């Protein structure tokens, strides 16, 4: 029903159909990435933040569906559309999972406020069409040490 | 990698086992519940507890997947193995997902400790000899509990 | 010699009788159990309590046992009387150990004193005639117990 | 399942590997000896240190033993296996039983620091090539009198 | 037995898998650089901080490798194996020092902290998409880091 | 490049040829030994000391000969000598292993310099003719006597 799963940090998807395909790390890169950077962090038995709490289900929701495919190849006996559903995952969904993941985990990393701030400018540059934006887009940047 | 969905509120996977795989309710029953109780609470910018949080991902992940599911329909000419896929989801996926969803929801009601303090419990009942088990198994009344 | 295993926890075997020599569970219920709620408590430096200490045995003497049972198997050239020892165990130790091993978990979790308090009346329910014990026996919930 | 019976008293089994079979009394003294210095303080219904309780199990899972083997003699038609476990028990268990026993029963004598400090050394006794090591092993001594 | 080299410097195995093996400097380029920067150091009495300490050990438990794979020529011009355990050991093991050898070395010029903070921002930035990451990719200079 | 894991220790190598080889516990009793008294102590933290750190780096680059040892018999079965390598590997370098493997973990609960102090002890009772030398050797006095 609808219920975004972002309002709970003063954001919202309808805010990230900006975010290009094209943006995201491979799932398993950010996988790797997470885990080693929070790893004892997380086998924890402290919900230290609602982004801590949230992220894991995500994690664990996934890994159950890698923790599927595997049971798709395996128990099924039609090799032409055993393929095809790997895609609409691995693609369609790869993104719904990427495109969440990746927030939190960078967010865990520069406040909520540090990066929201970003999105904003960011929503702006690919709103912009192709022959007016600058080749280089606006990055992820630990905000200056000067407070 | 190990990681249990539960830890953080202290429990675990490695308990729930307890419990008849068949005991959760079906979702249907579940989620007609709860959002009808909760929704207007939960289309909300405050995240008044964990426990909140820990749904929403659940239910969007689920309603990810009956998604999911009603597209396999319309993208799949192939009616054997299309059918099959959701007998592991209404069945083997429904437990995963019944199984905790359940959980988080009453402890919004009685209490994450006041939770805790069942399971065990009902652990006992269940692994009681049948001759020994009381017919009446142990629920989650709110306190019936005096005023005085 | 006379030494009950239970005068420390201010209790006797002479007392357990009352108990159907069939009511506790199934070790394999009382151990996947147990050890899957206490486990890293005890796999640890710390005595917190005599109960505690009293299992460790308890279960290494068991898994000398079962260590012991599977062993027989390996060494014993004769399917007639080796089948045969383990009716001795999974069935004439099974009381002697599911027996003891129930009755403490049960305190690290209520209460020495909470569950003396038990045994009693249940002796009652059981030693009552069949036409007036109520079919629902006497258990183990934590505190439904008010708030108040 | 991996928890040692020892750990609880700042000691361990991976410890006691060292200890030569031929180092420990027959069973029968053990028992003997100790029920017959604390007999008393055993039939009590005071758990003093978590040594007294802990050794009772000991003692009485073995009881179920000597009150099991007086089972298999009297209820068995092949006096050929029938003999074989008594030498698995007596021998290749007594040894489990003693070794823990000796423990705890010493120990509620000389503390454990007072013992655990025994070890320790005698550890290096054994370990040490039969060539260099002195025929006088180290011995039980209730430390002297000078507090 | 489970145990890490690094729960010791705030740090993981499991974290270096951050890294691409094809990352880390070949051992040759590692010691060359090391020893001929520190030798003074370490052929002394001073145990001036673990990373000194600990490393030693690393070198020569490796020194008795490059003194071992020569003795595989000298009594062992069999199969075609004399040739595929180098490899194993260059590809699989090789990496697993000069992994963990890098490691080190840095932190003596950079500082713990200095360093930490390096990987973590960094294998972020390969792990992160093309035209979404700075120019370069940032790296070490002395005078300015911790938190 | 010449240098000692030991200079760190007021202690040399040099100064070991001094105890017989065949005298250092088979690995499996020594690496026993630590484990029953650090497991906890060691799978920590804290780099509690050097003499700790130390260990550590010597067991895993060992954990990767007995985890290599294991796959020089799978993947190979050549002359009667996939069994030689360690006819050189129990005999000149387990023999180092064995060596400063015991070191630590004495001084580790004897106080390194309450240890020097033992080698040089025995770098004697050694270096001393037979018939002239005692019966009994020297040991590790966590104070007790005759």
């Amino acid at each position: 029903m609808d219920i975004d799963p972002y309002k709970e940090f003063g954001a919202t998807v309808e805010l990230l159909s900006f975010l290009p395909s094209d943006f995201f790390p491979s799932v398993r890169d950010l996988l790797d990435t997470a885990a080693a950077l929070y790893r004892d962090a997380l086998e924890s038995p402290e919900h230290a933040s609602p982004h801590h709490t949230a992220l894991r289900q995500a994690i664990l929701a996934w890994g159950d569906l890698m923790t599927l495919a595997t049971w798709v190849g395996t128990n099924l006996e039609d090799p032409a559309s055993r393929d095809l559903v790997v895609s609409y995952v691995n693609t369609n969904v790869g993104l719904k999972f990427r495109q969440l993941l990746w927030f939190h985990i960078s967010a865990l990393t520069f406040g909520r406020e540090t990066v929201l701030e970003y999105l904003v400018s960011f929503g702006v540059w690919i709103r912009t069409p192709p022959a007016y934006r600058p080749p280089n887009a606006p990055i992820l940047s630990t905000l200056p040490e000067t407070t």
